[PDB]
């Protein structure tokens, strides 16, 4: 994982999540960055 901390953050608006899952599907949902 990451180091240090207990969680990941958003390079879009800057909010922590309890995993990188979390944060990966968090920017599907509100910020829409598909592929
Ligand atoms: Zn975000």
């Amino acid at each position: 994982g990451s180091s240090g901390s207990s969680g990941y953050v958003c390079a879009l608006c800057l909010k922590k999540f309890v995993s990188s899952i979390r944060l990966r599907s968090h920017i599907r949902e509100v910020h829409g960055a598909a592929q």
